[PDB]
């Protein structure tokens, strides 16, 4: 119910699945990061739990080739290295 505010590139990233709007609840970024994996298909076909994110702006952002979906504090680990102070 509280505001995050995403850092520019993770901006880009929210952005690039329809997202509008510069201040978001964190329960709003999982949404838009959990489309962005899904309609890009970066998870992997045979352990779909598995997100591959190598050579893809979500790695880039995250710092790591790969991350599983049922690591949940490792995720908002992640996020948070990507947030800004809200003024
Ligand atoms: C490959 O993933 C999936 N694949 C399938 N198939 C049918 C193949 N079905 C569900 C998921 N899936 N499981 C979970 C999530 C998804 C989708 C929406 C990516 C989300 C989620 C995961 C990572 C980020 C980031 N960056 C953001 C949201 N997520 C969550 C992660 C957290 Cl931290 C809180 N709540 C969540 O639901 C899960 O557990």
């Amino acid at each position: 119910e509280t505001l995050v505010r995403p850092k520019p590139l993770l901006l880009k990233l929210l952005k690039s699945v329809g997202a509008q709007k510069d201040t978001y609840t964190m329960k709003e970024v999982l949404f838009y990061l959990g489309q962005y994996i899904m309609t890009k298909r970066l998870y992997d076909e045979k352990q779909q739990h598995i997100v591959y994110c190598s050579n893809d702006l979500l790695g880039d952002l995250f710092g790591v080739p790969s991350f599983s979906v049922k690591e949940h504090r490792k995720i908002y680990t992640m996020i948070y290295r990507n947030l800004v102070v809200v003024n």
